[PDB]
């Protein structure tokens, strides 16, 4: 069985900075260090940061006075960053900079009093945070997810009109979406493409390349990683059967039995430790050396700040 | 006299990687090493690096076979880059990614046959390299470097136009080009705002706030500098005396004679030992303890290409 291993794949630059900000923060002050939600959507991180002394809170009035909190690498509102601002608090920021990107634009919208449409998934913290960062009142921020949320928006003034994305989409989707946009409100103003960042157009990309050869692709994320379920998604839509999972003991003898090639990868939250024992695992199943596919190189880094290197 | 530090300055993580991407190359292969065009516009890293065993030039015609070659940090047009890839010889691309994605929009307009306007300084090598990108006889590729061009520019389908910008211009005179070209072709598309890289945005933010307290601003970056030249011309429209400089021998005493308040910076491209010898001369010249203004931290960083480790 030939094991082969799709390239990008797992850590991406905010993913590792976010982490690493909670890991500096433990080792320069101390246990214990509290961090608003899970920093990123990976199960294993987040047990392993907790073991650690980390502590995540659903709430900022959780955390004593005093005390160091960490926001997550999705983003906050921006009243869940003044409430920690008046606090007596220590905050670091580990939003990702490609999303506060995106931030800075909403509030942008909002200032000039002009609507703004957010293509996202409901409920998703990066959601709650991107649109959080809209509130004039005369304006509005509405939130789609297809083409048929499109289809029966309706707004205040198109003529006004621009729009921003999730991340960690689907590419293909997302394109849908836009065009759906674009076609209700020719003079919608938006970026040249989209909002997805370079690592999930990258990590969709390569597992496209992987599903073209595996007839399984096992995709190493949490179920609440939005990246990682996408690219599950792709490999399923393109034919091939796919699995999310944290770790390889979630593997099945089933699942690959008498399959000749096995395709792994990973989202943007899972370690790179975790693939290395899946392939472990998938050779003690009859998998050979794992073979890396030749890919996209990626070589953007996002440094921690100065104060806790 | 005080001397106050402008925050960010110097070095900005493309001239890093290019420069690093040089110093591995000869460290890897020995000298010589061939590059096209001064690897970033400064005088004493290239002085440095040519001491070091590298060759800096224009033409492709000029670089023997069997040679290494290193495009630099500014960008090449896809004529040179085909040119190299047709001759006998060993390429790295240390073209930084902020311009690379600009030229990836132009290609797309190309291949479309659709007309693209690009935001400028003629014979500047990024803009050479950019409009170079452009070669669909059927659309085209115009050049406009302020208002008055915008206004006298006529274009085969305006319906069908979108623009780019150099990245590193003048932000205040950029966005007065773009009103012009909204004005004049209503459905143009392009960027939210404009290819303006982070490190130009954030060095001129950083210098207006320098002005605003330094009666006479230096401005460390070689003449050949466009990022650095905007730096001293905003000083000097903000009514400050701004003087670009390559060292502290180039400063004159009449300048600082009697002044109070002397702030510097420096280019995207100016080491920062280069700040460190000025400011000792200026302190030679009664200036006390460098004061560093607060500033926004960066945190971008951009790797070297695997096969340059
Ligand atoms: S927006 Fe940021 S943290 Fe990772 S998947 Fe994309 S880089
Ligand atoms: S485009 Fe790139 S090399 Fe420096 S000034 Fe801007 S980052």
């Amino acid at each position: 069985m030939q094991i082969l291993l799709a390239n990008p794949r797992g850590f991406c630059a905010g993913v590792d900075r976010a982490i690493s900000i909670v890991e500096n923060a433990l080792a320069i002050y101390g246990a214990p260090i509290y961090v608003r939600h899970e920093v990123v959507h990976n199960r294993y991180v987040v047990d392993s940061l907790r073991e650690r002394g980390a502590i995540f809170i659903e709430q900022i009035s959780e955390v004593p006075d005093g005390a160091i909190l960490i926001f997550s690498a999705h983003g906050v509102s921006q009243a869940v960053r003044n409430e920690a601002k008046s606090r007596d608090l220590t905050v670091f920021d580990a939003t990702c900079p490609l999303v506060t990107k995106v931030h800075m634009e909403v509030a942008r919208a909002s200032r000039r009093g002009e609507e703004s449409i957010l293509i996202g998934h409901a409920g998703h913290p990066e959601v709650e945070g991107t649109m959080g960062q809209y509130s004039n009142p005369e304006g509005g921020m509405y939130l789609v997810e297809s083409p048929d949320d499109v289809w029966k928006l309706t707004v205040k003034n198109e003529e006004k009109l621009s729009f921003m994305t999730q991340t960690t989409l689907s590419v293909d989707d997302t394109s849908d979406v836009i065009d759906a946009l674009r076609k209700r409100f020719p003079k919608i103003v938006g970026p040249r493409k989209d909002d997805i960042c370079y690592a999930t157009t990258n990590r969709q990309e390569a597992v496209r390349a992987l599903a073209e050869q595996a007839e399984v692709v096992l995709v190493v994320g949490s179920k609440n990683s939005s990246n990682s379920n996408r690219l599950a998604e792709l490999a399923q839509r393109m034919g091939k059967r796919a699995f999310l999972i944290d770790d390889a003991k979630d593997i099945q003898e089933e699942w690959v039995k008498e399959v000749k090639c096995v395709g792994v990868t990973a989202g943007a939250s899972a370690p790179d430790i975790l693939v290395q024992n899946v392939v472990a695992r998938l050779q003690q199943l009859g998998g050979g050396e794992a073979i890396p596919l030749e890919g996209r190189e990626e070589n953007i880094v996002f440094e921690v700040p100065k104060e806790l290197r």
